C-alpha cells in the first residue's frame, strides 16, 4: 500500500519560516488525507536525547487529487520536520525541512483596546522590543473581557458569534481568531485567576455550568483542534431573579484562593452595578448591600504560577461618581475573623476623583496590579510596599481595557 | 456541513472498560473518516481545573459505511470520554461513555523470557500481586535484547522483520506488538541507560547512527502512531574492519554518564567476544586488549531518574570459563587518574565457578543491579554496601533472560 | 582570632561510618562551642557542581577544655565532611573526614507495635531485605498513634511527657526518640493527608489550635534541632460541652483534601465511639447520628505526592459488633450532590464479622489502603478495582497498630 | 536548665523591617550564645502547610552578659518570626516579631562600575522602578570580573586580600561585601555559565583546581555563613610555561555546554591576549595561533536555567584594533564536524570600527548577550534572529563593565 506515487515536498531540504506555504504534490490523493509532522531539535549543542514532537497535525490550506498546500506552524523551535501523509491508519514520508524558529517572545506586553479603529495595540513594550503593533479587531469588533492566558501569544475574550457570546482566542502570531468552545452556548463570563487555565460560565442547557475553554491551547496539536467541551460535574444553576445574560461578562471573573468561589460583577438596567458570587456547587448570590457606579473584580498573585495550589489576595475595586465614597476602592473579599460568610474588607487603597476603567496584572512580578484611571493614566500597586508607581510612558493611552500579556 | 447523519454510539452514556470495542453508527461515512476522544477526569473530588486530554486518535477496528468499531485505551484515568468524528478539518460530536480506570500498575516487576514456550512470564512480583502472567511471543519468537522503559508497562527489543533487525515494544496491556522504528534499517543494538529514552544504533545508509526509538511511546497518541525517525544530525559510521552486524545485539548497549560514549559487546565467529566502544560523533572503536568467553555492559543508577544529568556507573560483566580468572567479573570502566584514555577499572566485584547470563535494573532501588547466574540464581548486588543478597523465591528460573519493568 | 592551638581530628583523612564518634582535640575550647559539618559528594561520577550542603550542626556527644566528641550524621551520600569549629561568628577548619554512605532505603516496608515486649517490629519488606529487625520501645511504651512521614526513615507518634500527650520521632537509623513540639501542650492528635507534612491539634492556652510538628524533620539542621513552634494563625477553639481530651488521640486524623477539613474519632466513657470534625477556622463540631464500636478515620492518596493540592479520598471505617450493619464498613465523608454539608455516604466497602484494629497507606501505591483485621489479617482495598487483596505472609501478626513507612 | 531570667525581646509582638535591630535583654548571657529565627508565613490566605523556615541563625551585632543586639534579615516574606536564645544543644524561646516583607525584586536590572566614583551604579530597570541607584564601591575599589548569580540581588567578583585575589559578594540590601572563600588562595578568575553557580578556578597548593564558591550564598544560613571551601576531587595543575596569575580574571570564565571545558582569556606582558582553555581532568591549553587585542569569553543561554543540563552555546568575542578583521568578532567554539578537536567557528557576527568592553546575559530572555561598545553603545544581539537591538536609553554610558543582574 503506497499511498502516492511520483510524490514529495516542493521545498524538500530547503528552510522555511513559521507562516509559510509548503507545498505537496503526488498523484492519488483522498479526500480525508491528512498530513503529520515530526519535530526534531537540538536548543543548545548536540546531545541525546535531543528534542522530539509528533505527530503534530497539519494546518491543510488548498487541495487537489494532484497535491496541497500546508502552513508551517509557529511556537516550535528551529527544527528538522518530516512530513508525512495519513490516510486513516497509514503514513508515508513525503519530505523533510528546516523549520526556522517560531518561539514567542516571553516578555509581559501591555495591550490596548482601540474602540475606534477596531485594533489591539501594543501599547508598551520594554527596551529593544519592535516587532509588530497592530491587529485587526474587525472579524470581532465587539471584542470583550479580554484576559490572556500566560505563555500563549495571544488574547483571549468574548464576542458575538450565532447569536450568542462565545470565547475566542486572537493568536499575535497570524493576527486569526481561533474558537474555544465547542458548542453554541451562550457565555456570561470569563473567569481568570485559577492558575493556568481561562474558565467560562456558559449555558450547558436549562442553567449555567463551569467549563474549561483554554484546554485546547494548552496542548500539542493546538494548529488543527480549539474548541473544548470541558464542563465540570457540577449541576447547572440558574441566575437570581431579576438577572439576565446580558448583564454580565463586561469584566472578567476572578477564581477566589482554593478556586472555589467565583467573584462577578453585573450591571443593572439603570447603569448601577452589584457584586455577584458564584460557587460551582451552589450556584449564584448576591453580595448584598453594595450598589455602585462601576465594580471590577481583581486578584494579587502572592507567588509565581507553575505550568498545584496558586496563592492570591482577590476582591472588588467599587467606584462612586459622587459622595463620601467618591472614586475608586479597592476592597479585599475575605472570611470574617468571626466565622465563614465572606465578607468585604475595608479598602487598602482608594482614590478620589479617578474611575478606574481596567486592571490587569503582570505575572512576571508578584503582589502586584496595573490600573487604567481617567480624570488617563496607568500606575501598578504593590501589595507589600503599599504605593502607586505610574507609568510615566503611559499618558496618551486612548483605550478603555488594557491587558498584559505574553 | 453536517458529517454524518441518524449517528450516536450504542454504548452512549454506558460505562466501558480499557480493551472493549465501541461501536458507532450512521448514515454517511467516509474513507479516511477518523474519531477523536477528548478525556475529562478527576483524581480525587473535584475541583477546577479537572484533568484534561484530547483530541487523542482512537484505533479503528472495523469500518463500513453505515459505522465503525473503536477500541477504547488504557492507560487514562476513570474518564468522561467524548467521542469525536474526524472528517480532516470538520468534528462531529457523536456521543459520550464513562471509561473504567485504565492505569497500568507503578511497582517494579521481574520478567523471564521463556524460550521453550515461546512466551513472557512474569517470573516475580511483590505481594497481593495476581493479574495476568503470561505473555505469547510467537509472532516474534526471536525477541531479543529485552529492556523496559519505565512507565510503559510493556517490553521493549529487538526482532527480525522484513530481512533485518528492527525495534519492537511488547504492550502488557493487550499482548500487541508495536513497530518503533518507521524505516526497515537493520538494528545493531538497542542502548539504555540515557535516563528517560531508548536509543537505538541502526544503518541510515551506507554506515550507522544514533536513533531514539522510544519518542512515539512517551507521546498522547501513541494509540495510533508509534514508528520513530529521530536521528542524531551526526554522520554515519562503518564497522572496523573485520564486524559484521550479526555480531551485535545479544545484549543492550549502555550510555556512560553524559551520554556521549556507549558500551558494545560483540561476538566473534569463534564464540570469544570484546567490549566495543561508540562514539556517535567520532564512531566505533574496540577496547583492546580483552577477549572474553562473555561480555554484558551494565550500568548502575545512582539517583532516581526523572521523567537532566542522569549519574551513574557504567562497566563491563567479563566473564572466562576457565584459568586464572574463572568466573564472572564486574569491571566499570571509568577515565584513568593520569588522562583522557578510557580503562577497565579492577573488579569490584568476582564470582568464581558462576556465569552470568542476564542483568537488569529495578529503578525504584538506586546503586543496584540485578544479576541471573547458572552454575540459576537471581541477585542484587548494592553499590554502597559492596554486598549480594540472592532472591530466596527465584531458584527455578528456565530464563537466559530477565528484565525489570513498570 | 586562632580559636584553638595544636588542635585537628583524631579521624582526620580516614574513612569513618554514620553513628561513629568522631574524637575533636586541642587548647583553648569553650563553653557553647558549636561544630559544623560542609558536605561535598559525586553521586555518579564527579561533574561540575557537585552535590553540597553546609553548614550542618554536628551533635556533640561529650565536651571538655581540650577537645569534643561528635557523632556522624546519617541520610547523606558518601561525602567528603570537613568539620568547623564554631565559635559565635567565627569558623576554624579542624580537619576532614570520608564519612561512608548514610542514606536511608526508599522502599516502603511495614512495622507492628509489640505490646507485648515494648517494640517496634518490622512486619513486612520486600525480597532481598535483611537490616535489623526491632527497636526498643520502653523510653516511651504508651506510644500511640504511629504514622510517617515519607522519607524520614522513622515513626511520628503520641507519648506521655511531663504529664501532657505530645509528639515523638523515633529514629530508625540511632533508634532514639526525638521531640517535635517545642512547649509542653497536650496533644490531642496527630493529623496525617496534608501531603508532606504531619499536623498535630494542641492546646495553645485555653484552646486547641492546628500545629506543623514535622517541619523540624524536614530540614537539613534535624540533627541538631526537631521541635517546632508552628502554630496557625486562627483562633483558639474549645471541645465541645462533654469532651476531654483523653477521649482522643487513639489514632490519627485526617486532612479532607483541601486541608480545611479535619476527621477525627473520639472514644466515650461506656466504650462507644463518635466521628468528631474539626476546622482550624470554626473549631469543633460531632458528626450527629453516629454512635458506633470502633472509628477510624482514613483517606485514599489518589496521586503521588510532591515533596501542590494533593488529591484524595477521605472518610471513616465505621465498626459495630453486631446488628442489621455487624462488621467494619467503609464510608467516604463527602459534601451532598444536593448543597453543602457534609454527609457520610452509603459504604463502598463492608466487611461482616471483622473488626479493623489498624488502617495504614503504602504511598508508593495510589488508591490504596492497608487494613488490620481480627476474627489477624492483612489486606489491601483497591479504589479502582473495589477488590480486597490478603498479604498471604501476615497471618501471625501479633499486633493492634501497624504502620507502612519509609 | 533555664539559660537566661528576666529576659526577652524589647520590640516583641511589634511589626520590625528588614535591616532594623532587634534587641534582646536578660541575666545570664555567655560567650558563644547564638541566636535562631524561625519563619512562619502565609503568602496569600492562611492554609495548612504554611511556609516554614528555621532555625535561620541571626547575625549578633552587638553583645553583652545583660543583652544583644541581632540584624533582621532580608529575603523572607512577611513573616511571624520567634527569637531564640542557643546555647550549645539548648534553646529557649526570648519572643516573637511581625517581620515586614524583604523579598527582593526579581526583574533583571543592568549596572555599571562606576571607577572615577567608585561606585555600582544601576544604569536601567524597566519602568515604575526607583529605589535605591548608587552602591559604594570603595572598600573593594578594584573590584573585577563582576556577575550575577540569578535570585541573589546582589554582585560576584574579584577584588584583593591579604594579597590575593579573591571571591566577594556585593549584597544589594545591604551595601555589606561577604568573602566566599574561605582560605586566602589567589582566583585566576570567576567562572560562569555552569547553570545555577558561580565556580572559581583557585590555588588550591602547588597548582590551580576548580571551587565552587557560590554555594553559601544558595544556602538558608547565608546571613551567618557565605565562606565555602569546596574544590573539585581531581588533580592540581600549573600553568603553561610563560603564564603568570596576574594574566588572568580581568573577564569571567565560561562552562562549555558539559560543564567541563572552561574558557578563558589571558592579557601578556606586551598588551596582547590569547585564549586559554582548562579542563578540571588535564589542566591548561592554549587555544593556539590567536593573539588578539581583546578577547572575552561568552556564552548563549539557549533555554532557561532550573535552580540539570544546561544548554548553551560558547565562544570567544576577538577584537583587532587593525587589518582585515578590524573590530570585534564573535565566534563559537564548537567541535568540528570532522573530529573531537574544538576549534573556533567562522563568526556569527562582526562589527567593524567598534570595541567591546563588557558582555553579560539577561537570564529571563533566551538566546540573547548584552554587549557593551565604544566607537558608548550597549546592544543586544539575538541568536535566533542574528541581529542586533540597541538600548536607546543607554548611550551615555560611563562604564567599561555592565553587568545584568537580579
Ligand atoms: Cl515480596
Ligand atoms: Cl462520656
Ligand atoms: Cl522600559
Ligand atoms: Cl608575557
Amino acid at each position: 500500500k503506497i499511498l502516492v506515487t511520483n510524490a514529495g515536498v516542493t521545498e524538500a531540504n530547503q528552510t522555511v519560516k513559521p507562516g509559510d506555504i509548503v507545498h505537496i504534490y503526488g498523484d492519488g490523493f483522498q479526500e480525508g488525507d491528512q498530513v503529520d509532522f515530526d519535530f526534531r531539535w537540538d536548543l543548545g549543542e548536540p546531545l541525546f536525547p535531543e528534542g522530539y514532537l509528533g505527530p503534530v497535525g497539519a494546518e491543510i490550506v488548498e487541495r487537489h487529487s494532484n497535491g496541497m498546500s500546508i502552513r508551517m506552524p509557529y511556537r516550535k523551535p528551529e527544527s528538522r520536520v518530516e512530513i508525512f501523509l495519513n490516510r486513516a491508519s497509514e503514513r508515508m514520508s513525503l519530505g523533510k525541512v528546516l523549520l526556522a524558529d517560531g518561539q514567542t517572545p516571553k516578555d509581559f506586553r501591555l495591550y490596548g483596546i482601540n474602540e475606534t479603529d477596531k485594533t489591539i495595540e501594543r501599547a508598551y513594550a520594554e527596551e529593544t522590543v519592535t516587532g509588530k503593533k497592530t491587529w485587526d479587531m474587525s472579524a470581532h469588533p465587539d471584542f470583550r473581557s479580554v484576559v490572556n492566558l500566560q505563555k500563549t501569544y495571544g488574547l483571549c475574550g468574548l464576542a458575538e458569534e450565532n447569536g450568542v457570546q462565545q470565547p475566542f482566542f486572537l493568536d499575535f502570531c497570524t493576527g486569526e481568531w481561533k474558537a474555544l468552545s465547542f458548542y453554541d452556548y451562550n457565555t456570561l463570563a470569563l473567569v481568570i485567576g485559577s492558575g493556568n487555565d481561562i474558565a467560562a460560565i456558559q449555558q450547558r442547557g436549562k442553567g449555567y455550568s463551569l467549563y474549561n475553554v483554554s484546554a485546547g491551547l494548552e496542548q500539542s496539536n493546538y494548529a488543527t483542534k480549539t474548541r473544548s467541551n470541558f464542563p465540570m460535574p457540577e449541576p447547572q444553576f440558574e441566575l437570581p431573579e431579576g438577572f439576565t445574560p446580558e448583564q454580565f461578562g463586561d469584566y472578567p471573573g476572578v477564581f477566589m484562593q482554593g478556586n472555589e468561589i467565583i467573584l462577578l460583577s453585573a450591571r443593572k438596567g439603570n447603569g448601577k452595578w452589584v457584586p455577584m458570587l458564584y460557587n460551582y456547587r451552589n450556584g449564584f448570590y448576591v453580595l448584598e448591600g453594595i450598589e455602585a457606579d462601576a465594580i471590577i473584580p481583581f486578584y494579587f498573585g502572592m507567588a509565581l504560577p507553575d505550568s498545584l495550589l496558586y496563592q492570591k489576595k482577590v476582591g472588588y475595586m467599587i467606584y462612586y461618581s459622587s459622595g463620601d465614597n467618591r472614586g475608586s476602592s479597592f476592597r479585599l473579599l475575605e472570611p470574617d475573623k468571626e466565622s465563614s460568610k465572606l465578607q468585604l474588607q475595608e479598602p487598602f487603597a482608594q482614590l478620589s476623583d479617578k474611575k478606574v476603567v481596567s486592571i490587569t496584572n503582570r505575572l512576571d512580578r508578584i503582589g502586584t496590579i496595573t490600573v487604567l484611571f481617567s480624570d488617563r493614566t496607568t500606575s501598578d500597586f504593590d501589595w507589600n510596599s503599599k504605593e502607586w508607581t505610574d507609568y510615566t510612558d503611559l499618558s496618551d493611552m486612548p483605550y478603555n481595557s488594557v491587558v498584559w500579556a505574553n
